[PDB]
């Protein structure tokens, strides 16, 4: 028993992390086969970040301007290529520690593990959700840029995220491994609006199921509700609309606990309307939305 | 910026995790050099756990009764030895992936990373504190027993914890790697009292410093206080007494933020007495005590 926010084991990803240096700039890169992936703003000084013409900036750079190191092992670069907001540095040496891997673009509400690095050196690991407004609430310092988010499906590492920017807000923005930003964000040091940060309703419900599985059943009410009635309450509290697909995804958890989804929705309704009255659920005084149904079942079953 | 509960990278520990089977019982073991460490209750059936005579139970077992596997690689056992509550299974093959390592007994209030396994297979990683009552709030299922807690000091993995028991309470108990339980607990399926679960005051303060470093400064009050006056309030709310050593440990954080320890203590006093009034600190509606000063500085500096 017990329920913790839990990252995937990071070993497979640790052996892929390298230091990418270009001029004065140094950050973290991802070394897979004979290609190193990194934020394209590695070519930028601090002054360039205000209004960068990446194409023009990149043209001053040749292969030899990129120092790629993998812990005292300086790789050699034999070809470079900008793909959207990522640089792809071809190298002579293929990473012998390359895991089975995929590149995937993740959806809002889905979770992933972040291996936070500094200048190519793994520092630690934590679990994140891609929030509805396509930000994450991470922990990244100078050097962390190029730190990656991933999921592990049995043997395959699925890379979904690379960290690029910290907003003036403090929250974090990044790309998939093809270099496309999650959200409207750009790799430019300017004012950038993250939208309203809504809550992932299906996750909150998954978490409430986890709490019941773990013996916290106090919230369970004597009411029920419909989707419409629930969603009218959801919209009020900047919660995501709950759809039928959401209900279906929660079915296994419903089947395990013997609690229908709408019954659990009614519990959530009252919690939202009436608060927690100073009580806690799974050792939290807030409604938590960074656990997917998959995460709950993964941690509960095996 | 940003502040997250963060585990150490687990790669070094992943390559040490093995499956230990004895009769019907299977759990996780730690393979270091030519020795495998595991909970001694691996020799127990469910019936034995009620009132085990470990010495008598172990005598029925010979070397060949222990099946040690490291992912399709069945190790061979050439000597066995019970050390307190751990079994030490000597084997022919030395782990080639043995990291630089130490065994350390950790103190109450100190943190560590748990690599949660099932039957020798790493499942995930999260950060824990050894609580004042020598329990942890983990996540362990059947198979997780023998999962280990560790810290990484640059090159050296320092193993501090092995998971053995879940209490009827739900909270978790275990040993150091020499097999001595943290706390009064025994490896017997019986009713076992964990004491009053007090809060780690120096950690809470470390966390409050982290919050100020990250821009949450709302709690900061116009008062100050003494240690005695503070500790009289601390005792009331089952907080650990704050000592002078605690003050000294917080000095760097005090020096960074320009906020004296006692000034921060007065903030904490009011929070304890007046609550949070529905506000949050670092995205939490509770006072968090599982971040040491080291953890805060590690994550803030680099």
């Amino acid at each position: 028993s017990g329920f913790r926010k839990m990252a995937f084991p990071s070993g497979k990803v640790e052996g892929c992390m390298v230091q990418v240096t270009c001029g004065t700039t140094t950050l973290t890169g991802l070394w897979l086969d004979d290609v190193v992936y990194c934020p394209r703003h590695v070519i930028c000084t601090s002054e360039d970040m205000l209004n960068p013409n990446y194409e023009d900036l990149l043209i001053r750079k040749s292969n030899h301007n990129f120092l790629v190191q993998a812990g005292n092992v300086q790789l050699r670069v034999i070809g470079h290529s900008m793909q959207n907001c990522v640089l792809k540095l071809k190298v002579d040496t293929a990473n012998p520690k390359t895991p089975k891997y995929k590149f995937v673009r993740i959806q809002p509400g889905q979770t992933f593990s972040v291996l936070a690095c500094y200048n190519g050196s793994p520092s630690g690991v934590y679990q994140c959700a891609m929030r509805p407004n396509f930000t994450i609430k991470g922990s990244f310092l100078n050097g962390s840029c190029g730190s990656v988010g991933f999921n592990i499906d049995y043997d395959c590492v699925s890379f979904c995220y690379m960290h690029h920017m910290e907003l003036p807000t403090g929250v974090h923005a990044g790309t998939d491994l093809e270099g496309n930003f999650y959200g409207p964000f750009v790799d430019r040091q300017t004012a950038q609006a993250a939208g309203t940060d809504t809550t992932i309703t299906v996750n909150v419900l998954a978490w409430l199921y986890a709490a019941v599985i773990n013996g916290d059943r106090w919230f369970l009410n004597r009411f029920t509700t419909t989707l419409n009635d629930f969603n009218l309450v959801a919209m009020k509290y900047n919660y995501e609309p709950l759809t039928q697909d959401h209900v279906d995804i929660l079915g296994p958890l419903s089947a395990q606990t013997g609690i229908a989804v709408l019954d659990m929705c009614a519990s959530l309704k009252e919690l939202l309307q009436n608060g927690m009255n100073g009580r806690t659920i799974l050792g939290s005084a807030l409604l938590e939305d960074e656990f997917t149904p998959f995460d709950v079942v993964r941690q509960c079953s095996g």
